[PDB]
């Protein structure tokens, strides 16, 4: 199947997923000088007080922290969004080195990692129906730089030894995703896609301007995960990022001046 190797990486995905060469693919480079302030944007509302985390899963490409999305417990609203978007999972993309790992770039700068909080539009009833719609998903993207530790990340890092290999999961209840957010909610937004196959063009991206800081030790633990299953040759889960795709006929909007 697809992955991040030389033989199955991003440059190959179009053969099975022709939408890889589509009109609204993600990620993109955010050219900060050409993004324009949009006065029509509403304020961003992140309402995560009632979030119910359930489980963490190594799916062979990243690890997902999964949430109960059968009620409006953890929702994103406002900004560019019309309606209510429920948190289903978050995951990260990261590098083998601190100078790469993010999917979005900012003036061509790569961060060490990128957090994606994935939400689906409740008007479509379930995730699987939402991904078939142009406004089905809202993904909040947050850059990670290496510096000080992120305290709210540590409970994630410490369970990673229990989900080393593909297909492993662990209970992961009572995790508060608020502890992964930066101080400011200023953002850029644009219409795009999933960044993994099937690369569906269903995402309103909301990328925060302010990165969070994580420690060397925290990112090093991400890099100890495995793409392989237990009892298969070890292949470290690193460099699980798609590079920037052509912007084509899109404008990136800023929530701030
Ligand atoms: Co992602």
């Amino acid at each position: 199947h697809w992955g991040y190797g030389k033989h199955n990486g991003p440059e190959h995905w179009h053969k099975d997923f022709p939408i890889a060469k589509g009109e609204r693919q993600s990620p993109v480079d955010i050219d900060t000088h050409t993004a324009k302030y949009d006065p029509s944007l509403k304020p961003l509302s992140v309402s995560y007080d009632q979030a119910t985390s359930l489980r963490i899963l190594n799916n062979g490409h990243a690890f997902n922290v999964e949430f109960d999305d059968s009620q409006d417990k953890a929702v994103l609203k406002g900004g560019p969004l019309d309606g209510t978007y429920r948190l289903i999972q978050f995951h990260f993309h990261w590098g083998s080195l601190d100078g790469q790992g993010s999917e979005h770039t900012v003036d061509k700068k790569k961060y060490a990692a990128e957090l994606h909080l994935v939400h689906w539009n409740t008007k479509y009833g379930d995730f699987g129906k939402a991904v078939q719609q142009p406004d089905g998903l809202a993904v909040l993207g947050i850059f990670l730089k290496v510096g000080s530790a992120k305290p709210g990340l540590q409970k994630v890092v410490d369970v990673l030894d229990s989900i080393k290999t593909k297909g492993k999961s662990a209970d992961f209840t009572n995790f508060d995703p608020r502890g992964l957010l930066p101080e400011s909610l200023d953002y850029w937004t644009y219409p795009g896609s999933l960044t993994t196959p099937p690369l569906l063009e269903c995402v309103t991206w909301i990328v925060l301007k302010e990165p969070i800081s994580v420690s060397s030790e925290q990112v090093l633990k991400f890099r100890k995960l495995n793409f392989n299953g237990e009892g298969e040759p070890e292949e470290l889960m690193v460099d699980n990022w798609r590079p920037a795709q052509p912007l084509k006929n899109r404008q990136i909007k800023a929530s701030f001046k």
